[PDB]
């Protein structure tokens, strides 16, 4: 049993609602947030800029020393650095961003570094301002991860539509 309320079962381990998950985040403190990053952790919108504004900016303080010292991530991958006030961590997860012409493929190894977590609060990715569609990325969400994830749509026409379309 854990702590999230109000969700819709998808499947065996992918729940979804229409939520904000900046106040998602607040209200559960789960162990893991994804953020919804790119390379460089630069986050300046979507779901990047809204959970580092939680944080105080002190989400891209903490990510300008990890790039200093370890460089931009790979598109398809992901670090682990402190959640803040928001969750204990923050899986910083980079999906393909279509509007800067990234293979769509790499989204499925994006999902892939959820598998590392039992359980985590997340963004569908490459939605939003990363220009996919996000019928397919639930899609891909659901046959790529197996551990436990809840998803957060803040729009709540797209997510009608998500639970309507969903096979
Ligand atoms: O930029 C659009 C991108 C953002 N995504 C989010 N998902 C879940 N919680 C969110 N809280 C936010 C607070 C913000 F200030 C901005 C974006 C989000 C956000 C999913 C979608 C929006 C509909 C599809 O796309």
């Amino acid at each position: 049993v854990n702590s999230f309320s109000g969700y819709l079962k998808l499947t065996d381990n992918v729940y979804i609602k229409n939520a904000d998950i900046v106040e998602e985040a607040k209200k559960v403190k789960p162990t893991v947030v994804v953020n919804a990053a790119n390379v460089y952790l630069k986050h300046g919108g979507g779901v990047a800029g809204a959970l580092n504004k939680a944080t105080n900016n002190a989400m891209q303080v903490e990510s300008d020393d990890y790039i200093a010292t370890n460089g931009p991530l790979k598109v398809g991958g992901s670090c682990v650095l402190s959640g803040h006030n928001l969750a204990k961590h923050c899986l910083h997860v980079v999906g393909p961003n279509v509007n800067k012409g990234e293979d769509i493929q790499l989204l499925k190894s994006a999902y892939e570094n959820f598998n590392q977590h039992e359980v985590l609060l997340a963004p569908l990715l490459s939605a939003g301002i990363f220009g996919a569609d996000p019928i397919h990325s639930l899609r891909v969400c659901v046959d790529t991860v197996r551990t436990n994830v809840y998803l957060a749509v803040f729009d709540k026409n797209l997510y009608d539509k998500l639970v309507s379309s969903f096979l």
